[PDB]
């Protein structure tokens, strides 16, 4: 999930730099084609594109983000409405589909292994649970970026029967990742009076 | 306030992609903004100027429908300039010495 | 169980030298075929093999560990599966076996 920041790790350092004469001055050739605004990214980024920027006058460039080609959808401004927005979103962005795709591949391997052992379906609910746990950090304050080796903050598990088929289930599985920083508007304001 | 905006400008776009809760948010923006207060009961006299802000105060909200973005207001209280009086002179009789 | 050190008691003493001409100076014959490093001796220990290490300019060998043929299981990150990981490596070392 640590991909989408210059402190994050979402930096590429020690990039090729090439100084020749300008207009009688010197400049380096920008080790990506151009050298991409904040404003320019963020088109970019809404166009579900991976926008390598450089870092003005050094040798080091950032992917701010990392969204998928996948265009968000619009829900009804409700509060069922802007939770479906929210779950969409997520979705829609690699940092957090990632840790989906390692929790895909430890359940396929780790389950092989359970086959043919004697679960009833509250077992499978009792042991799926502790597993999960493992990958959670739900302190009030972990560590920054510590977080990162248990990107999950929460997560529930159901297990239903497969009705008129014996030692099959269907489980559900929800988790509530970490979020990362991405972007905030500030509203600055003089005061008299302010409370101290 | 300009160099207010330019120092938040820079130092957040350093913070992008940080595991950023609201909370996070409001603890850090407060433990940066006090590097600028001077909040004594009497700084000394053209000192308050390496120190301009004398309170401020800072709130963070979530932007509804759209994780890892927040709404942040920032106000302040600067010290202010002496910049103009009005005087009442009188002559008294038994005044208080 | 005291056989995993230089002081502990997995010090081999008082071994063969034979110096002879190397080019155009002298040299010794290593005790053991090779002067096995610390990050090579590491790695033998992780392949569970038991590296009599050669001290460098000297007649002493050490045994750094005696782990068993037996690799490490791994266990979940927690309270109890990290000391299901504790349990099963006292196992796998034979200076805790021999007890």
């Amino acid at each position: 999930p640590n991909i989408i920041g210059p402190q994050s790790g979402g930096a590429v350092e020690n990039l090729p730099l090439h100084q020749y004469e300008a207009m009688g001055e010197i400049q380096t050739k920008i080790p990506t084609e151009v050298m991409l605004t904040e404003r320019r990214e963020f088109e970019l980024s809404e166009e579900g594109f991976i926008g390598l920027v450089f870092r003005k006058d050094s040798d080091n460039a950032a992917f701010f983000s990392a969204n998928s080609t996948q265009k968000p959808r619009f829900f009804g401004n409700t509060p069922e409405g802007k939770a479906a927005e929210t779950n969409y979103r997520l979705g829609t962005q690699l940092p957090y589909m990632f840790i989906m795709t390692r929790l895909a591949h430890y359940i396929k391997v780790l389950q092989r292994e359970q086959i043919g052992s004697w679960k009833e379906k509250s077992d499978l609910e009792r042991e799926l649970n502790h597993w999960l746990s493992q990958y959670i950090s739900d302190m009030d304050d972990p560590a920054p970026a510590v977080r990162s080796r248990r990107p999950l903050r929460a997560a529930r598990v159901v297990v239903e029967d497969v009705e008129g088929q014996p030692g099959w289930y269907r489980c559900s599985l929800q988790v509530r990742p970490h979020f990362k920083y991405m972007g905030a508007s500030f509203t600055l304001s003089l005061v008299g009076k302010l409370d101290k």
